[PDB]
């Protein structure tokens, strides 16, 4: 394990969310459940080909990285929530995670470097 992973991820965020709004909506107002079927669909079109995960993180990310294509840089262990960090170390660069929820909601993450 290194001292620090960098990650690009999306997420959807819900109605119960930690903060209920980001850049592209302000207002969530999708169930928890229809966030996790966003992630696992997004997931598949993925896998199939049919979708680039930075084209979908720029355009319906609920997080601002979005603005970056999903990329977050560098961080070490202690900074992240907890579900995130330790689902973003367990990763091989180059390895996309299945669904990561966290208080933010619900995200995919691709370990880059
Ligand atoms: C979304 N876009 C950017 C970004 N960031 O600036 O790193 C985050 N972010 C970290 C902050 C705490 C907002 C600085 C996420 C918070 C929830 S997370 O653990 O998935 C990382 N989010």
């Amino acid at each position: 394990e290194p001292a620090r992973v960098r990650c690009s991820h999306l997420l959807v965020k819900h109605s119960q969310s930690r903060r209920p709004s980001s850049w592209r909506q302000e207002q969530i107002t999708r169930t928890q459940e229809e966030a996790l079927e966003l992630i696992n669909g997004y997931i598949q079109k993925i896998k199939s080909g049919e979708e680039d995960f930075e084209s979908l993180a720029s355009q319906f990310s609920d997080c601002s990285s979005a603005k970056a294509r999903g990329d977050l840089g560098a961080f070490s262990r202690g900074q992240m929530q907890k579900p995130f960090e330790d689902a973003s170390f367990a990763l091989r660069t180059g390895e996309m995670s299945g669904p990561v929820f966290t208080d933010s909601g619900i995200h995919i993450i691709l370990r880059t470097e």
